[PDB]
């Protein structure tokens, strides 16, 4: 399962899959 924001200060990333 992904995510949704989390990056924070990083950067989303690859959400999609």
């Amino acid at each position: 399962k992904w995510y949704f924001r989390v990056y924070y200060r990083g950067i989303y990333y690859r959400r999609y899959r």
